[PDB]
Order: structure tokens, then C-alpha cells, then sequence
């Protein structure tokens, strides 16, 4: 058989990349980096706290069950892996739990919830609201060495929250061959927005893993493998031959299968590869992207069903997100993920930006995990 954490890896990772799919196919050219690994992660910990039919959809939609014979064993060597100093280039992750402390839970839930995570809830009072909320924030900031401080804004938890469930992903790799210094070679960027950036253009010309594909309508787009020093990790750079092509004639396509048929069809050729030296920012609201996917129940105050974690009072999520923060230069890349579930009452906005993009993935090829993609703005 498969070696176990490489067919878990690719349930989380084809369920991250629908989501992703329901992300780009609502907007148009949108400049966004996610974390596939990132939101299976938190969804499968939402399995557990969920019962009924929300917790039916939810596992439909990512096709599997977390307490099936084997299923977080195989979740939890999967990390190990991926966290391994064998890998040379380094990948942090961190599941928590914060549930209200005067919540009475279910017979057997938080013994089970350690059995397959290995982690006990943590109790928290929301009441004392500031301090609720420090303690989760501060958790994050640590957990993604810095570089997320801030993941709730005042007013994201309150006295009615109960629980918010938290995955926090680190990733700092360096080039196997870095680019010469790009200093000199800056570019004028002009956004729909009607603002005008200068970036640094970094360029060099070798051999690299590269392949050419066709979308269901005969379109022609390039695929470029660029590796990281420790050879398991990569990030995979997609974009259309012609700019008349628009970016949604892959996104519609996009899949975990795919990406793993690209791996298998590149060749080693001579090519000039130009890359921008960059950092982005960005958050996304979940909820629409999980509805399009099934997951209907969890978000609707009456028809939700959290009584596998406890049958006090109803409970509902108010809100899901994934703030994620990615730095790319001559040397390497470092980047980011912290997203969380929130079952309280108030939701929020979403932002959203746009202008023409290419696509790019990061990818641990041994076991086939998508830890972030996204698309950035082309000059």
C-alpha cells in the first residue's frame, strides 16, 4: 500500500485547493496567497466538535473521517514529517483549541480530542474580553515565529464567544540556486487601483524542471518548477502563453491531481526565469467558499450541530478566516498561515483586490502537500 501520510496528504490538499477554486472563480484576477494544508488542518479538528448533519457535510466535503481506523495516526506522521531536519528547508505547524470555561462538554469529547491530536483544550474566559483576546493573538504571533501579531481585531471575540479553533504555519526555505542581486533592476507596476509601485525584478538563466499544458479549450500555459536547497520542496510558477488568455481558464481547472501530473510530465531545459522580489499580505473570509462546497449547516444559528462537543445551547460560526503573509527575494521565501474557525454571533468584511496575476504553489513533493498557493500581480 501507499505510504500512509502521502494519501492523507493529498485528501487535505485537494480539499484546501476546491476551496482555493471557490476563492479565485468569485473574483476576478484577485491578487490573494492561501493555505490549502492550513484550512484542512482547522476543518479537521471541526470535525470533531460538530455532530448531525454539519458534521455529515463536512466530512463529504473533504472525504474523510477523522476518527476512521487510521486517519489521525496517519494526519500526525504527516506533520513530523513535513517538520523533519531532513527536509533542510524548515515548516512549523501548530494545532489549538480555546473553548469557553464554563461551557459544560460532552462525555468523552476532550478525551478523545487528545487521543487523536495529542493536545488538551484550552480554557479560556471570553467574558474578560481583551484578555481573551490577547491570550489567542499571542498564541498565534509565537506559534508563527513573528510574523502574524495581530490575527483578531477588537471585536472578533466576545462575552458570547465559545470556541475558535487555530492552525498556525510557518515555511523558510532557501533557494537551491539563488538569484544574482536584483537591487539595480526595479520595475514600474501601475494597479487597477490607479496607484503606481516600483518592484525589484529578480532574473537568472539555468536549467529548470519545466513543462507546457492545455486547458479544456485548447489554451497553452507555461509550468516551472523552481527548487529549494533541501530538494523535497518547490515552488511550482504557472502563467498563460498569450496575455490575451485569462488566469480563470486554470484556476477552473486546478486540482491536487493536476499538480502532481505537471511533477510527472516536466523536463529539464534552458530557460530565462524572471521573478518578482516581494511581500504580500492578505486575509480571506471562508464562508461563501465553504457554503459552494456543502458546508451550509455550520454557519446558520438554529440548524448548526456542535453537540459532539456539547448540548448546553446552541452554538453556530459566526465567522472563518485565514490571514496569510509571504516574502520573496534572491534568497529564498518565507511565509505564513494562522486560520481560524469562530463560533460567537458577529461576523465581518472581507477586502478584496485585483489586477492581472500569475500562479504559484508550494509543494512538499514526497508526500504531495500543498502548503500555500496564490496569485501575484504580473508587470
Amino acid at each position: 500500500v501507499h505510504h500512509p501520510p502521502s494519501y492523507v496528504a493529498h485528501l487535505a490538499s485537494d480539499f484546501g485547493v476546491r476551496v482555493f477554486q471557490q476563492v479565485a472563480q468569485a473574483s476576478k484576477d484577485r491578487n490573494v496567497v492561501f493555505s490549502p494544508y492550513g484550512v484542512a488542518s482547522v476543518l479537521a479538528m471541526l470535525q470533531l466538535t460538530t455532530g448531525g448533519e454539519t458534521q455529515q457535510q463536512i466530512q463529504a466535503a473533504m472525504g474523510f473521517k477523522i476518527d476512521d481506523k487510521g486517519m489521525a495516526p496517519a494526519l500526525r506522521h504527516l506533520y513530523k514529517e513535513l517538520m523533519g531536519p531532513w527536509n533542510k528547508d524548515e515548516i512549523s505547524t501548530t494545532d489549538a483549541i480555546f473553548v469557553q470555561r464554563d461551557l459544560k462538554l460532552v462525555q468523552g469529547f476532550m478525551p478523545h480530542f487528545f487521543r487523536l491530536f495529542r493536545s488538551t483544550v484550552k480554557q479560556v474566559d471570553f467574558s474578560e474580553v481583551e484578555r481573551a483576546r490577547f491570550i489567542i493573538n499571542d498564541w498565534v504571533k509565537t506559534h508563527t515565529k513573528g510574523m502574524i501579531s495581530n490575527l483578531l481585531g477588537k471585536g472578533a471575540v466576545d462575552q458570547l464567544t465559545r470556541l475558535v479553533l487555530v492552525n498556525a504555519l510557518y515555511f523558510n526555505g532557501q533557494w537551491k540556486t539563488p538569484f544574482p542581486d536584483s537591487s539595480t533592476h526595479r520595475r514600474l507596476f501601475h494597479k487597477s487601483d490607479g496607484s503606481t509601485v516600483s518592484v525589484p525584478m529578480m532574473a537568472q538563466t539555468n536549467k529548470f524542471n519545466y513543462t507546457e499544458f492545455t486547458t479544456p479549450d485548447g489554451h497553452y500555459y507555461d509550468i516551472l518548477e523552481l527548487p529549494y536547497h533541501g530538494d523535497t520542496l518547490s515552488m511550482f510558477i504557472a502563467a498563460p502563453y498569450e496575455k490575451e488568455v485569462p488566469l480563470s481558464a486554470l484556476t477552473n481547472i486546478l486540482s491536487a491531481q493536476l499538480i502532481s501530473h505537471w511533477k510527472g510530465n516536466m523536463t529539464r531545459l534552458p530557460r530565462l526565469l524572471v521573478l518578482p522580489k516581494f511581500s504580500l499580505e492578505t486575509e480571506v473570509d471562508l464562508r461563501k467558499p465553504l457554503e459552494n462546497l456543502g458546508m451550509t449547516d455550520m454557519f446558520r444559528q438554529f440548524q448548526a450541530d456542535f453537540t459532539s462537543l456539547s448540548d448546553q445551547e446552541p452554538l453556530h460560526v459566526a465567522q472563518a478566516l485565514q490571514k496569510v503573509k509571504i516574502e520573496v527575494n534572491e534568497s529564498g521565501t518565507v511565509a505564513s498561515s494562522s486560520t481560524a474557525v469562530i463560533v460567537s454571533a458577529r461576523m465581518a468584511p472581507e477586502e478584496i483586490i485585483m489586477d492581472r496575476p500569475f500562479l504559484f504553489v508550494v509543494r512538499h513533493n514526497p508526500t504531495g502537500t500543498v502548503l500555500f498557493m496564490g496569485q501575484v500581480m504580473e508587470p
